[PDB]
């Protein structure tokens, strides 16, 4: 008499998120929601057609770097920062995430499936 019932779509630590409108709006690097659920090869944005995903300009990567990212683990230095993931930054809808992370993402993976 053991009720079974576990739900894992999620591992490690929530992806980097940070601030790109001042209204409040919130995205997340897709390389961290990939690695955070294991997804390669774009298979986060293959399996996710209807997952919004964008490109961070120059200056948006900078603002990532510092507004989403500060010292980072592994040997790092204070008079330096990162300038290795600002040559590709892909943004994604922190709802999106959010709602993937939840469990809640049907519509995401078969872009509606109405």
């Amino acid at each position: 008499g053991s009720m079974m019932m576990a739900l894992s779509k999620t591992f490690g630590q929530k992806p980097v998120k940070f601030q790109l409108e001042d209204d409040g709006e919130f995205y997340m690097i897709g390389s961290e929601v990939g690695n955070y659920l294991r997804m390669f090869r774009g298979s986060l944005y293959k399996r996710y057609p209807s997952l919004w995903r964008r490109l961070a300009t120059v200056e948006e990567r900078k603002k990532i770097v510092a507004s989403s990212h500060g010292k980072k683990t592994k040997p790092n230095t204070k008079d330096h920062g990162y300038t290795t993931l600002a040559t590709s930054v892909t943004l994604l809808k922190a709802s999106e995430v959010e709602e993937i992370l939840d469990g809640n993402d049907e519509k995401y993976k078969a872009v509606s499936i109405s």
